[PDB]
C-alpha cells in the first residue's frame, strides 16, 4: 500500500496497469497493483482463490457429468470439451504419431502470418536476464491458459478469449510470478488447476487436467511450438483495446526472449518435470477454504452425490 513494487517482465514495468483498471481492464485482480510486493501478491490471490471458489457450482458441474441424462450433458458441453483437441496439439501428436524419429523436437515452418507477427509486433531489443526460472514457470502456466481457452472454445476465439486466459494465469491476473508464499511446478500446476474451477465457465477437475496434458505435449514438440502457441497468445491479448497491456507488460518481452533465449533443453526438462508433477497430483491436492473448514475437492463430491442419492 506505501511504496510501489514494480511487475510484469523481469519486474520492469509500472504505471499501465493502474491505468488500465480506469478503462476496463477487468482482468486485473489486484487491488493495488502499483503497490503489492511479490510475497504480498500471491496472499491476495489464495485468499481471492478461496472467495472466488463456489463449492454449489463446482458440485454442480459434476454431477452433470457423471450423472447428466443426453440432453443436460449437451447443454452443458463437459462431454463434447473433453473430446476436443486444439490444432496445435493434434498437429503434434500427428507428427509424432508419423515420425522416424519421434523423440525429436517437432520440426516447425512458421506461416506467413507469424513470421509478420514476430516481425511486426515483437520488441527487436537483446535481452540480459538474471533470473529466468520465473519466466520458464510463466510459460508453463500461460499455456495451461491458452490451452484451457482453446479447448472451451473448440479451437475459435471469441471476444473473451483473453479474459480466459488472463484470469487463469496468475502471472496475468494478480502479476504473480512467485506463486509460492514464502516443487513451483507442482505449485504452478495446482493453481492452473484451482483457478479453472473458480473462474470458467465450466468447472471440472477432468477438463483442467485434460488442458495440462495436452500443455506437456506442446512442451514435448519443444521451443518452435511453444512459440506457435505464445504467437496466439500475443494475437489474442494484442488486439483487444483494454487488454493490449499484457502484451506491453509481461508478453511481447516474455514471447520476443523465448525466441532469442530460450533453451530446447530446458524445455523438454520442464515437459518431463511437470508430468512427473501432474501425475502425482489427485483431487485430494486440491483443497478450498468454504464456509470456515478446509476441504478438498472430491469431499465436496461425495457429499453431494450422497445429498442426490437420498433425493432419488
Amino acid at each position: 500500500g506505501i511504496l510501489k513494487t514494480k511487475y510484469g517482465f523481469d519486474n520492469l514495468y509500472d504505471t499501465v496497469i493502474s491505468v488500465s483498471t480506469s478503462n476496463g481492464n477487468d482482468i486485473n485482480e489486484l487491488d493495488d497493483p502499483e503497490h503489492t510486493d511479490a510475497n504480498d501478491r500471491v496472499i491476495e490471490r489464495l485468499r481471492k482463490e478461496n472467495l472466488k471458489f463456489d463449492p454449489e457450482y463446482y458440485v454442480s458441474e459434476y454431477m452433470t457429468h457423471k450423472y447428466g441424462n443426453e440432453e443436460d450433458l449437451e447443454i452443458n458441453g463437459i462431454k463434447e470439451l473433453l473430446k476436443f483437441t486444439p490444432s496445435i496439439v493434434k498437429q503434434y501428436l500427428q507428427w509424432y504419431k508419423d515420425s522416424t524419429n519421434p523423440n525429436l523436437v517437432m520440426p516447425i515452418e512458421f506461416t506467413d502470418e507469424e513470421q509478420k507477427q514476430m516481425q511486426d509486433n515483437l520488441p527487436k531489443k537483446s535481452y540480459l536476464v538474471e533470473d529466468i526460472k520465473p519466466l520458464y514457470v510463466t510459460i508453463l502456466s500461460v499455456l495451461f491458459s491458452y490451452v484451457f481457452e482453446q479447448i472451451e472454445n473448440e479451437g475459435t476465439h471469441t471476444t473473451e478469449s483473453a479474459w480466459t486466459m488472463g484470469k487463469l494465469c496468475p502471472q496475468i491476473s494478480f502479476l504473480d510470478q512467485q506463486l509460492k508464499q514464502v516443487s513451483l511446478i507442482k505449485i504452478a500446476i495446482i493453481t492452473g488447476i484451482r483457478r479453472a474451477l473458480s473462474y470458467p465457465l465450466h468447472r471440472n477437475y477432468d477438463l483442467a487436467m485434460k488442458a495440462w496434458t495436452f500443455v506437456y505435449y506442446i512442451l514435448r514438440g519443444g521451443k518452435r511450438l511453444v512459440i506457435r502457441a505464445l504467437l496466439d497468445i500475443h494475437e489474442t491479448f494484442r488486439f483487444h483495446d483494454v487488454y493490449y497491456v499484457y502484451d506491453k507488460v509481461l508478453l511481447d518481452d516474455l514471447t520476443a526472449w523465448f525466441i532469442s533465449q530460450g533453451s530446447e533443453n530446458v524445455i523438454r526438462s520442464l515437459a518431463l518435470e511437470m508430468r512427473k508433477e501432474q501425475e502425482s497430483l489427485s483431487k485430494q491436492d486440491i483443497e478450498f477454504e468454504c464456509i470456515w473448514e478446509t476441504l478438498n475437492i472430491r469431499e465436496m463430491e461425495i457429499l453431494a452425490e450422497s445429498e442426490y442419492r437420498e433425493q432419488q
